[PDB]
């Protein structure tokens, strides 16, 4: 059919790529709790019966990577004998470190080159694309019910996908799709009814229609799951972690990385700018691209896109942003308290628009400055 | 000439690194849970350490931290090895055989044969060859750590040959190989080793004119797991009697006392040592054989190598009357659930007058003398 | 008061023996491609991991995965049962310069150490009866497992044979076997098969058939192989040699090229001892040889005939010195060790193998020993 049907996904806490992101970030959190000058780039692979914990860490901390891994996998139903754990923790290259640690100048140089995008829109109270919001809410509710035993005979590996029709000014849900790992002895009629009710409850929470197509466990059988069914790796859900394919992406993964890795810290910074632009009613949608060079303390380029939804001249938005924000890396890392933020909570259900958390980059504390500086 | 030879290896020898990590892990399990079942095996090669085996316990052991405790005093750091942790549980089929329904019994954790040995050559009741080989390396490693012997590393081996042709033993050869720094001074090194060798000979009142073989390869800069792969249980002759005693093939390190390879070997040593200390024989070797799940040995043989000072049958009888052969009972008699095993993972499990081991105590001499009437 | 001596064996599916077989299969492949290979291959097999490690310098290429599958497939495993880790380091150049003398007609010993060779006149193999019987039991069971004459068993197994030497005719005191069996086995059939095999082996050696039989004493052995117990190369050195009747110097054989004197000098010492006994110079003979790394001959030797010498001990010692060449390169060549296949000795012992044709088992030095013992 000829329609503007846009679709986003989410994955659950027992999805194998997400297991890896959680182990990465739990390891990071333990390092930063002990040593706020740590350099951490922790990458995890989970396949069949092997978890590999790798990457580059220089720190005065000590993290028990096995115990950390068990903290992620035990609430999903795994035990201490399910995986071989390989710890292959190298140090940070001293050639990278000397570029980042500009001790001479009181600066932080970017930890790599790269491009990041921040995005926000006015479709939801979270300032996020509705497709992404709904996809995450479905899986958060299913996992909440799995743990409380309100939804029985399911497991933690799951995925969702939500399609919205934006052909006219009011969004309508077109399709909600979920796949949930289930026990062998499940009752498919009970399962279908539980999923259908969750789907309707999420639609009603956002005041949307309830007569959309429902695709429920389309494979027809999902008993094998987690890393047994599919290999996970850190940073393989970067679109689920961000804006569901509505926002552009520069390719950088977040989990496992300390704030000197601009892939993470500048992504958060760009979100904070974009969200405040939209909350200030300067635009309905805003995307901020920032580019970096390794060792340089400021971005090498910036572009601001308001998708023709700017309410004032784009040059005044651009100017207001430059006057309201500090683009020095060390400074924005400190402005967002990134050394003392806990990252494990954002390793599932997305890093942005988390009205269930209290993230620095989600604060609307720049609206007044943007309004004043746009005049 | 009658020339007998034994060896030892140092704390940085790669097989011994593995034995030490195995026993360190075991000691941590038993400190938390005295009913742990542990069979921890370790491999160290180039830049990989693999920690494996079968553990069922209430304890939690940080295997990485434990491994670092062994390798850091040898000069390694946290980025030298990838560590693989592959801890499986104990087979429930083995467990039901060991943990009897009758809760007063422990079944043997496997079949097997063990040998215990003792002789009257040293105050340790050990072969002189083995005693000297270990003492050389203990002194070198002591000096490495105190910095009295500089520009050496922890991987080392020794080998001592004794001439037993006459009634006084004579040292024939002492051999040492010690990993050394690239910028070492070979003259200083040779002089230090020569003096250590003489100091050990003098400590045992022996001759000091023996052949000395010092770093025969001519260069030993590459060492530890980089130079040679280590595995747990690959130094079982060094761990025991230096080739003078027989061996049944079972390794010690990493095993809880329900593994009779370990606990019955200790028990057999305790018997043999007390037999010799009681002056029933000059040398005594005790063989015990086991069957998995059975609480007592299925066979025993006592060999005194024609050095018995009383009838062999009376020794055999005195042993049967003086010791309890029930596994659970001898484990408890030797306090094996609360003994620390790390200290015996280097420099041998027997004749350690530097330690205080239950199986080395001469507390059965009076019983053996009384029961040999 | 009975004199009861006991020795053991293990089967081809015993996890330590799996490791010895993979080690020697890798060695055999290296030597088939490059007769100057230096090989020290060590293997670990746990739960679901096989690690192939050690030090190899060669022009050969060995597919270690394919080689491991060649050992494990006839035992019932498949390509998805194990993760395989290949960690092949090169031989230390510091060892190599000591072994490979500039004088190209010499080989220096690959290490220090002590080895023992042993032989006795109890069996046609010139081996302890206890060891011979223990191996024969498991060879026959494994033969029947493969031909399907003995059903519902698996390849992990052990034996232990106790002989009563109190009288001039040996008596079997106990035969013990443990065999991994299927869940749905019939214990009555299983006990009858094992009992018959035990009797058949006794009758083959003209021994009594009324001995104690200990058959699967654990009462259940369904879990086995590396799942039930961790294997490592070189952890059955007494099973590989003389069953605890002969002394041992601690060196393992499997995975090692002939420049490793732990292997080649052990074979040489066996060859000497066996020929001494076959020449009727003694009923039992044990030869100890000691080495120093880089030196082309032994640094010590001791000959023990256990008071069974039929001529003066000094003449035995002299006859040995006159009949054998103790230069390492020379005895390696005399035993054709560069072209012998080692896989066949990785199960059921390296000595007294009347089922194989090994150079170190040949009685081709009897004539020299007799001649050189007279004057
Ligand atoms: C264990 S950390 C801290 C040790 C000591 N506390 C200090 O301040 O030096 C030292 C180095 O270990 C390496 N490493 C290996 N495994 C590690 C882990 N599990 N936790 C932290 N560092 C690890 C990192 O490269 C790190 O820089
Ligand atoms: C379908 S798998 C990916 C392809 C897979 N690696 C293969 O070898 O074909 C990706 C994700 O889908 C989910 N999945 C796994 N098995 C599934 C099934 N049987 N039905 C539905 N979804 C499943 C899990 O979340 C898994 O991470
Ligand atoms: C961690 S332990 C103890 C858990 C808990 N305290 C209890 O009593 O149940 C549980 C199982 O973890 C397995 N395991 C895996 N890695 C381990 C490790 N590093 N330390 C101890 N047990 C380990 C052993 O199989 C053990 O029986
Ligand atoms: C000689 S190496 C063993 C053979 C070795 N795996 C190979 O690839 O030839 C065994 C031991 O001797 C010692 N070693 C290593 N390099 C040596 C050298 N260059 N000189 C003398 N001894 C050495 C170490 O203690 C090591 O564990
Ligand atoms: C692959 S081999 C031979 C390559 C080439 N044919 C030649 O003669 O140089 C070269 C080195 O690779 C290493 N290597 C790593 N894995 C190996 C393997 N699987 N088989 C053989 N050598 C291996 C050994 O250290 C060996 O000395
Ligand atoms: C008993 S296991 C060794 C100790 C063991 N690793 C543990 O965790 O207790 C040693 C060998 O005995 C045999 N074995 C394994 N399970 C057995 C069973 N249930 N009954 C009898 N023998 C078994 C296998 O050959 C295995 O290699
Ligand atoms: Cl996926
Ligand atoms: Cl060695
Ligand atoms: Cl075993």
């Amino acid at each position: 059919q000829y329609k503007k049907i846009i679709t986003s996904e989410s994955v659950g806490a027992g999805h194998p790529d997400k297991i890896c992101d959680q182990i990465s970030d739990a390891i990071l959190d333990e390092c930063l709790s002990q040593d706020q000058n740590s350099r951490v780039a922790c990458e995890v692979l989970a396949c069949n019966r092997l978890i590999v914990i790798a990457g580059e860490i220089t720190t005065h901390a000590y993290v028990d990577v096995v115990k950390t891994a068990w903290e992620i996998i035990k609430p999903l139903g795994y035990d201490e004998n399910d995986f071989t754990i390989i710890s292959n923790v190298n140090k940070q290259s001293v050639d990278i470190a000397q570029s980042v640690d500009k001790t001479n100048k009181n600066l932080i140089g970017a930890g790599d080159q790269g491009i990041v995008f921040g995005y926000a829109c006015d479709e939801t109270p979270q300032y996020m694309p509705l497709t992404s919001v709904l996809a995450h809410e479905l899986l958060k509710e299913i996992e909440r019910q799995r743990r409380s035993k309100e939804f029985i005979k399911i497991q933690a590996d799951m995925k969702s996908q939500v399609s919205i029709d934006y052909s006219n000014s009011t969004p309508l849900i077109e399709t909600m799709l979920v796949s949930i790992q289930h026990d062998e002895d499940y009752d498919v009629e009970y399962f279908n009814k539980k999923v259908s009710a969750i789907m309707e409850q999420i639609a009603k929470k956002y005041n949307l229609n309830t007569n959309f197509k429902k695709i429920i466990n389309s494979s027809g059988r999902f008993v094998i799951g987690g890393p047994i069914g599919d290999t996970g790796l850190t940073g393989r859900k970067i679109i689920v972690d961000t804006y569901g394919g509505v926002g552009h992406h520069g390719g950088g993964a977040f989990s496992g990385k300390d704030p000197t890795k601009v892939d993470r810290s500048a992504s958060y910074f760009a979100r904070w700018i974009a969200k405040n632009v939209v909350a200030a009613k300067l635009a309905k949608q805003c995307e901020i691209q920032l580019a970096f060079a390794i060792g340089q303390p400021q971005p090498v380029a910036m572009y601001v896109n308001t998708f023709n939804t700017n309410l004032i001249d784009e040059t005044k938005i651009f100017e207001a942003i430059k006057k309201s924000f500090n683009f020095d890396i060390k400074t924005f890392i400190n402005d967002l308290n990134l050394w003392t933020t806990k990252y494990l909570p954002v390793a599932t259900y997305g890093h942005f628009g988390r009205d269930d958390l209290d993230l620095s980059w989600e604060k609307l504390n720049k609206v007044e400055d943007l309004i004043k500086n746009s005049k």
